[PDB]
């Protein structure tokens, strides 16, 4: 399943996180890591995220890369992707998000679950994701890709943290008896113009079922989704560039707004 050696593995880790602490874009691991896995990938991020529990950062929630079917075909994998969020990646709605902190950052908008129950894998569905959501947030997630490199790589994306760093909050809460999450309407506006339209069925076809692929993710390491786990399900909308001045609100239908300015 794996080809890194565990010295590999940390100093990947480490080389990829210092990349984000620094803000500086390195080269896409694969190309000096070609046979790297996707359990080797994890095995990074994972130490990544290891790294930063010990100095004290909080993980506060997962996200989800790669709902799209076409984008799956698109990459050649079978599934979704999934990263981590840390504390500090959490940005107020309405809130500043410094730039100069990042690299090439673009904005997704997405919906956001807080579960209530456990969901584990493997063969977790919608059916079994259901039951166990608390809310529904609107999120804006910053992404932000360490590499250097143009064309998208699933795997050293991986061990990039699905590119995480930061995400906002904000809108309206709501229970799932109040939102259908496949029709739910998103509006990208980005100084002052819409740039970029979405329904929540752009997420597999489901935003909960990235929920359920998670859990089955998650399953391949012995891990599952604890009740109040804040879960990012993917990108709505295309992800939009964004750089110091622009200021951008996202519209969720039912849900009011989630806003941020870049400086
Ligand atoms: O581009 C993708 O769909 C996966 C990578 C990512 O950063 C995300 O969607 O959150
Ligand atoms: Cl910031
Ligand atoms: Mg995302």
């Amino acid at each position: 399943n794996r080809t890194l050696t565990r010295e590999q593995v940390l100093a990947l880790a480490e080389h990829i996180e210092n990349a984000e602490l620094n803000v500086h874009d390195i080269g896409k691991v694969t190309n000096d890591f070609p046979e790297m896995t996707f359990a080797d990938a994890y095995d990074v991020q994972w130490e990544i995220r290891r790294r930063k529990e010990a100095r004290g950062n909080k993980i506060v929630g997962l996200k989800m890369g790669l709902t799209s079917w076409a984008k799956m075909a698109q990459m050649g994998v079978e599934t979704p992707i999934y990263g981590f969020l840390a504390d500090y990646f959490s940005v107020p709605d309405g809130g500043v998000v410094d730039c100069s902190k990042l690299i090439h950052p673009k904005i997704e908008a997405e919906i956001s679950v807080v579960t209530k129950a456990p969901l584990h894998g493997p063969g977790c569905h919608l059916g079994d994701v259901i039951a166990a959501i608390d809310y529904v947030i609107p999120t804006v997630e910053v992404i932000d890709s360490r590499y250097e490199n143009f064309k998208f790589d699933p795997i050293s994306v991986v061990a990039d943290n699905a590119s995480s760093t930061r995400f906002i909050t904000g809108g309206r809460m709501a229970s799932l008896e109040e939102v259908d999450l496949r029709t739910l309407g998103v509006v990208m506006e980005k100084n002052g113009e819409v740039v970029e339209l979405g329904a929540g069925a752009a997420v597999l076809g489901h935003p909960l079922s990235s929920v359920a692929m998670l859990a089955n993710l998650l399953a391949e390491r012995g891990e599952h989704i604890p009740a109040g786990t804040f879960i990012m399900t993917g990108g709505i909308t295309a992800a939009v560039p964004v750089a110091p001045g622009d200021n951008i609100t996202v519209r969720y239908q039912g849900l009011g707004s989630v806003s941020a300015r870049f400086i």
